[PDB]
């Protein structure tokens, strides 16, 4: 469970979809976080080098606080060609909060500690069972990401894929749109899954000392 005092990530999944015929659709999940155990900590200074720094960087974000909003997710992405591929590469996520506020989700793709792509999406709360729910449904992946996945899929060894992924990170920062107050920050780090049970993940809490 990834949750700060203000926002809670409910679900997250990056996937691809193909239309085998007009009545058949196939969906492969690269990564997934479905719907509270204690979390193991990771010192934030160990990841600084691979995230974007200076003005608006992760070090300035952490210093600004609150620290209860920072998390690290290690992903073991399933890049196995389990379906044949006009394919849709997308990302679906969902959050919840006790307060009604408009959120802003920014996704920073980084290569060698330098921001290459950024995507900003404002999300409005929807009242549901006494809580506020934010839904991002089938947000298409940018061609940078689709091409990156194709390039990784073309490497002959999984160790080669993991070496490229050593200098690739995605930083997700959710802020209250109007106040600009940090609600949730999730640093995503990746490896290619070698498991027979597919995509795996591990959550950690980002700490300083
Ligand atoms: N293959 C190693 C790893 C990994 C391993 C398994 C699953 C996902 C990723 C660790 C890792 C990356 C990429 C970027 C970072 Cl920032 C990290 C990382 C994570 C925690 C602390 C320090 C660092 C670091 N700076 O290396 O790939
Ligand atoms: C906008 O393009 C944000 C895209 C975030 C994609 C999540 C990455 C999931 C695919 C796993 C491939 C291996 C590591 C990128």
């Amino acid at each position: 469970t990834i949750a700060s005092s203000r926002l809670r990530l409910l679900e997250y999944s990056a996937f691809m979809e193909v239309q085998r015929d007009p009545d058949t659709y196939s969906k492969h999940l690269f990564v997934h976080i479905g719907q509270d155990p204690p979390l193991e900590a990771v010192d934030v200074r160990q990841i600084y080098d691979k995230f974007p720094e200076k003005k608006g960087g992760l070090k300035e974000l952490y210093e600004k606080g609150p620290p209860n909003a920072f998390f690290l997710v290690k992903f073991w992405a399933d890049l196995n060609s389990t379906i044949q591929e006009g394919a849709f590469y997308g990302v679906s996520s969902q959050y919840s909060s006790a307060d009604s506020m408009t959120i802003s989700v920014s996704t920073k793709v980084c290569s060698f500690g330098k921001q290459v792509v950024e995507k900003v999406e404002t999300e409005y709360a929807r009242l549901e069972n006494g809580r506020f729910v934010y839904r991002i449904h089938r947000s298409p992946m940018c061609e940078y990401m689709i091409n990156f996945i194709h390039k990784l899929k073309h490497l002959p060894e999984k160790y080669m894929m993991n070496s490229v992924l050593e200098n690739f990170t995605i930083l997700q920062v959710v802020t209250s749109r109007d106040s600009q107050e940090t609600l949730l920050v999730i640093a995503f780090v990746f490896e290619v899954s070698t498991s027979e049970h597919g995509a795996q993940h591990h959550v950690y809490k980002l700490v300083k000392d």
